[PDB]
């Protein structure tokens, strides 16, 4: 197999994206054919140069997921990517941590294949022109960056929340994600601490191709805004070199095979 073109000729650029219907993934399986067992593909015609591993946080968000898979799939396919879905479920009740779930993903995809290029992806967060490439670049990539309920643009310049793609090498890079931010906020500002103080910087689609649709949602039990983020953020710089994939541990209790996704259920502890 010849290797498949550097842009996809398949990508149709903007697309209509609405949350208003209900969805079956039997059908969205239906209508996704080459996706094979545990939510993966590859393309059968030529040999992609991304294996990209998509990783989403989650717990109790399955509506939010099945409209995730519906719009995702046939984009990440017409992006001809060599990808897998992995839906790390956080066991229990407790306090919410977003960003050690995302390392647990990274970990434990990397057991399944040789991914090279992994997407961190919120559950709710749908791109909505297929141009905004879901695979890594030379420089980590923020992807979600016009978000509608950000008015159709970077909250801030050093934003780099909701989806981004990080290489395994500068995952590994930064020692990947901290452990300890738990409940909301702050942890995707010291995931771009961790890049800055790498000498990395962020790479970005622009605004029009990046254009990205939030499925409006009240806020979740058990993962309050945490208090202690913005003293975390400042120091990054010391934390990361001991707090991150070199400091992790946690049980994988459930690995269930999906057609359309890789569900982990994991348990990730408490605040230690
Ligand atoms: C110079 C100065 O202090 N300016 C203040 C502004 O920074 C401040 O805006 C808010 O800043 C916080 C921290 O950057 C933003 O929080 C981030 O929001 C994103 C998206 O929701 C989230 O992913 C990040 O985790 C979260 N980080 C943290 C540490 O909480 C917040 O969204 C900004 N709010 C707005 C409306 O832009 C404003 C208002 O608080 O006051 C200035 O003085
Ligand atoms: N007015 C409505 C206020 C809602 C504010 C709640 C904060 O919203 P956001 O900043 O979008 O964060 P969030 O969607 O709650 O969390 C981000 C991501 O964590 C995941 N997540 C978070 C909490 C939870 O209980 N389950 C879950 O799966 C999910 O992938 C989600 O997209
Ligand atoms: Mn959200």
């Amino acid at each position: 197999l010849p290797a498949c073109p550097e842009e996809s000729p398949l990508l149709v650029g903007p697309m209509l994206i609405e949350f208003n219907m209900p969805v079956d993934l039997e059908l969205v399986a239906k209508q996704n054919p080459n996706v094979k067992m545990g939510g993966r593909y590859a393309p059968r015609d030529c040999v992609s140069p991304h294996k990209v591993a998509i990783i989403i946080p989650f717990r109790n968000r399955q509506e939010h997921l099945k409209y995730w898979l519906y719009y995702l799939h046939p984009v990440l396919q017409r992006q001809q990517l060599d990808y897998g879905i992995y839906v790390i479920n956080q066991a229990g009740d407790t306090i919410f941590n977003r960003a050690k779930l995302l390392n647990v993903g990274f970990q434990e995809a990397l057991k399944d294949y040789d991914y090279t290029c992994f997407v961190f992806s919120d559950v709710d967060l749908i791109p909505m022109n297929d141009h905004n490439a879901y695979r890594c670049f030379s420089q980590p990539r923020h992807i979600s960056v016009a978000m509608d309920k950000f008015g159709f643009s970077l909250p801030y310049v050093q934003y780099f929340g909701g989806v981004s793609a990080l290489s395994k090498q500068q995952f590994l890079t930064i020692n990947g994600f901290p452990n300890n931010y738990w409940g909301w906020g702050g942890e995707d500002d010291d995931i771009f601490n961790r890049l800055v103080f790498r000498g990395m910087s962020i790479s970005r689609p622009n605004a029009v191709v990046g254009t990205t649709r939030h499925i409006r949602h009240s806020r979740d039990k058990k993962n309050e805004p945490n208090p202690q983020r913005f003293d975390r953020i400042a120091h990054t710089k010391e934390t990361m070199l001991s707090d991150g994939l070199n400091s992790l541990t946690y049980q994988v209790l459930d690995v269930q095979r999906y057609p359309l996704y890789t569900q982990i259920t994991v348990d990730i502890g408490t605040p230690s």
